[PDB]
C-alpha cells in the first residue's frame, strides 16, 4: 500500500497519516521529518536546512529527492509507504515518477488559507516522530508531552505567524499544481484519487478516510 498526502501546510496530513499508518502498517515518509532529524544530528544538510525551514521556504529538490530515495530502499518500506509533506514541487513528482514509483491512492485534504492561520497557533510537535498536536483541535493527554515517548512538545519556529503566510504563499504558488497533477495521473489510471474537506473535525476526517479506502 503506497499513499500520497496532499494538502496545504497545517491541514492535517501528519495527523490523518497516524490513523492511516496504524490501518495499513507502513512507515511514514516524511521530508520535514528527516530533514529536523538532519538538524537535531548537527550534520551540514540540518545546519543547511534550518534557514530555509525557518524562512518558510522550500529545500532544493536534488536533496530531496536523494533522501526520499535512500530512505525508501530500506527493508521497512518493501511492502509499503506513506509520503508526507513529498512530492512538494513538480520536479519531485517527476523524479518519483520517473522512477517507476506507482502509487495506490493520492489523498488530498483541502482547507483554505484562513483556517490554516487559525491553527498554526496553538499547533505542538514532537520533534523525533513528527506527531503534532493541537492545544485546543486535539491536545496531547498530558499537556506539554507526547502521548507516546514522554517527550517534550515543541512550538515550531517556523509556525510563527509571519512564516506561515509564508508557507502558505510557497505552497499555492510551488506546490497546490500537485492537485492538477496527480488528478491528470488518476485520470490515467495510475492512482485512486481522493479529496477531502479537512476543515471537519479530526474524528470526522479519519471518519471519511475509512469509509474511502479499502
Ligand atoms: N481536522 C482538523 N481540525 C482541526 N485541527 C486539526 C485537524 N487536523 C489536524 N489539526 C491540527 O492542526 C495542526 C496541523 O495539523 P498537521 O497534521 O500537523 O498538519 P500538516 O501535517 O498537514 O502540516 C496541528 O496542530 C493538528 O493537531
Ligand atoms: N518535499 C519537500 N521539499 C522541499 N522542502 C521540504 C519538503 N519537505 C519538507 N520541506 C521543508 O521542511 C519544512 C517543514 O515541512 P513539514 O514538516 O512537512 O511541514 C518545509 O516548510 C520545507 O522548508
Amino acid at each position: 500500500m503506497r499513499i500520497i498526502l496532499l494538502g496545504a501546510p497545517g491541514a492535517g496530513k501528519g495527523t490523518q497519516a497516524q490513523f492511516i499508518m496504524a490501518k495499513f502498517g507502513i512507515p511514514q515518509i516524511s521530508t520535514g521529518d528527516m530533514l529536523r532529524a538532519a538538524i537535531k544530528a548537527g550534520t551540514e544538510l540540518g545546519k543547511q536546512a534550518k534557514s530555509v525551514i525557518d524562512a518558510g521556504q522550500l529545500v532544493s529538490d536534488d536533496i530531496i529527492l536523494g533522501l526520499v530515495k535512500e530512505r525508501i530502499a530500506q527493508d521497512d518500506c518493501a511492502k509499503g509507504f506513506l509520503l508526507d509533506g513529498f512530492p512538494r514541487t513538480i520536479p519531485q513528482a517527476d523524479g518519483l515518477k520517473e522512477v517507476g514509483v506507482v502509487v495506490d491512492y493520492v489523498i488530498e485534504f483541502d482547507v483554505a488559507d484562513s483556517v490554516i492561520v487559525e491553527r498554526m497557533a496553538g499547533r505542538r510537535a514532537h520533534l523525533a516522530s513528527g506527531r503534532t498536536y493541537h492545544n485546543v483541535y486535539n491536545p496531547p493527554k498530558v499537556e506539554g508531552k507526547d502521548d507516546v515517548t514522554g517527550e517534550d512538545l515543541v512550538i515550531r519556529e517556523d509556525d510563527k505567524e509571519e512564516t506561515v503566510l509564508a508557507r502558505l504563499g510557497v505552497y499555492h504558488n510551488q506546490t497546490a499544481p500537485l492537485i492538477a497533477y496527480y488528478g491528470k495521473e488518476a485520470e490515467a489510471g495510475n492512482t485512486q484519487y481522493l479529496k477531502f474537506d479537512g476543515t471537519k473535525a479530526v474524528a470526522e476526517v479519519s471518519a471519511e478516510l475509512e469509509k474511502a479506502l479499502a
